[PDB]
């Protein structure tokens, strides 16, 4: 606020918002992960993927959350609502679920830096397209790549098909 | 016995029989050991992951003789029973036996801590917390995860899954 | 007391009983050692092994202080007792004198076990299981086996015995 | 079996036996190793002396075992009878006693050349020289010369004899 | 001849067949080798396997030609027979085939051993026994294992079998 400067309350409001979408994406790669870490599930490489996109989800985080005090925003931080389901399935059917959240962050950062755009605020959106929508970009790409992958791999035969995906791939 | 203290008959005969329990399953393991290495088997990970079994029971036997002696007990050795199978069928049978094995060995180790609460004696008690205890829980996830694995494999096309979690896992 | 939780009154003046208790047998170990260095005794081997002793029991009670200010409790110092001997006798008079000073430490150390299970204080409980119980039962251990020795070789011939234990042993 | 050639039912029974042998003489070293831990005996040199026997048993045991699969031999294990002694008396009676377990093992690995050579296998006759039958020559020219060095010294004066040779050989 | 020392005619003459024996199991391996080098067979683990046993059997008739020597034997040499295949067929066809040379190789160096023991020749009994007759059974076992190995994936799925075979065992 002394230092607060072309910053709108629409977009600290908005950052705010993606702090603890981000938040929630971390939450749910935790539960992905420790899922894929059960004794009846079994899949190392699986569980490492998601609990490596929990930290990366939270980094984003924190990055907005410092970005937010550069600005002269204030964090607000709201209830981390739980992950929508308490078991994943298959491989399969966590990585179309990682698909859908990933896709999710995507929209809810393009929708950022368009208020950004309509606000005038290049800092911003300089910020998103540096730190933020090329990794988003890249990340997807990966999770598709995975998903051929996977789907090639299961018809078969499923469970030799998870199995090799998780031991040659993950 | 000039050193003896707080150690009661009960728990030195309890120990004496642990020393045999953890002896009796390093023969097991020994015996699955050889017949992974047999050349109508021929599974070296099988073997290796059996024979390093055999070394540890036979380490934890070790351990507990030791601390016979540091707390004044007497060892006292009986038979060693033969091991239950002279063949032991497939890598999942085998898996299947080790964990029925490691359980009973988790129990006696409960069964001696319980004994130790009872007779208060916390020598007893922390030094089968501090070697014994998680490193039976570790065993026990660890055969849980390869059995999972070894049972999504054994559908299909049996024998191409047991080569494959020997290959990739074992 | 800002920060005291889960520790009782009673706990916290044993706890200040076990210091008095561990720099007492500090001090004794010192009166054995210089004893030893004596020129009309002049055993260096054996004044050695009662001057780490000394030691060892003084960081046992610092590590007692040190725990009691972690938990909030207060520090009373009482009077440290002079050592029961002016004069330690032989070897084996020292040796035995040390283990009766030892399997009182560790009944002490027992009983404040048995009043923090009492209390229901699992810190304490963890601290003396960690720190101090096996410790004790490592020393006994190694005094029983030294006490053997020097009797084995106290037939004879004791100032021979004496001798050869001291240059061969400690 | 698809390998097997040459290598008789009588010397494939025979190296069963002969494992058994070997394992229980390792069972007997760690009873031995033991006792001499005691805190009422107290000699770690002859202690250390029988653990290391022990564990030589042991790989002689797997030894005959990898041999036995090689040849396409199935390894057929029994019980382990426990030691013939709970208590071993002194170094003397100890080492007299594994001098006479050592002789057995000796005339079994004879017996068995015996027989390889009278079935005309040469591959066993072979193994039995180049593992096992100078390795039980030598150990049994040391423990004799143990023997006689402790012989000379439990004239005297037992408990300074036993003491030392502990001290000053083992 | 002026070195010859009790080295029986006969000797000299089976020494001079396994020299040839060695020599045609090369060019065996030879052919077996390039063969699996073919590109409509492509399996160059399978290949690089045959390649090195050609060289390890050539190796073998040089030292037997050697010893020849060393013993005033005169080195006689016949031609060698073309292997009895021009097309080995697949992994497994091969592997048997192997195995069937090798059984062969090994009933030829314990009918030459019987004959050396029969002369009472113990150099050339010795000379088996350290480069020879363990060289073999251990080279079977191998073979035996990969037999097993081959035949447990050729189910299902022979093509696949074949291609994992090759690609995770050799
Ligand atoms: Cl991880
Ligand atoms: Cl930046
Ligand atoms: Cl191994
Ligand atoms: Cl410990
Ligand atoms: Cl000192
Ligand atoms: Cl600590
Ligand atoms: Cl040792
Ligand atoms: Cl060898
Ligand atoms: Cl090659
Ligand atoms: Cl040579």
């Amino acid at each position: 606020s002394q230092i607060r400067q072309n910053y709108s309350t629409e977009v600290e409001a908005a950052v705010n918002r993606l702090v603890n979408l981000y938040l929630r994406a971390s939450y749910t790669y935790l539960s992905l992960g420790f899922y894929f870490d059960r004794d009846d599930v079994a899949l190392e490489g699986v569980c490492h993927f998601f609990r490596e996109l929990a930290e990366e989800k939270r980094e984003g985080a924190e990055r907005l959350l410092k970005m937010q005090n550069q600005r002269g925003g204030r964090a607000l931080f709201q209830d981390l609502q739980k992950p929508s389901q308490d078991e994943w399935g298959t491989t399969p059917d966590a990585m179309k679920a990682a698909i859908v959240l990933e896709k999710s962050l995507n929209q809810a950062l393009l929708d950022l830096h368009a208020l950004g755009s309509a606000q005038a605020d290049p800092h911003l959106c300089d910020f998103l397209e540096s730190h933020f929508l090329d990794e988003e970009v890249k990340l997807i790409k990966k999770m598709g790549d995975h998903l051929t992958n996977i789907q090639r791999l299961v018809g078969s035969q499923a469970g030799l098909g998870e199995y090799l995906f998780e031991r040659l791939t993950l």
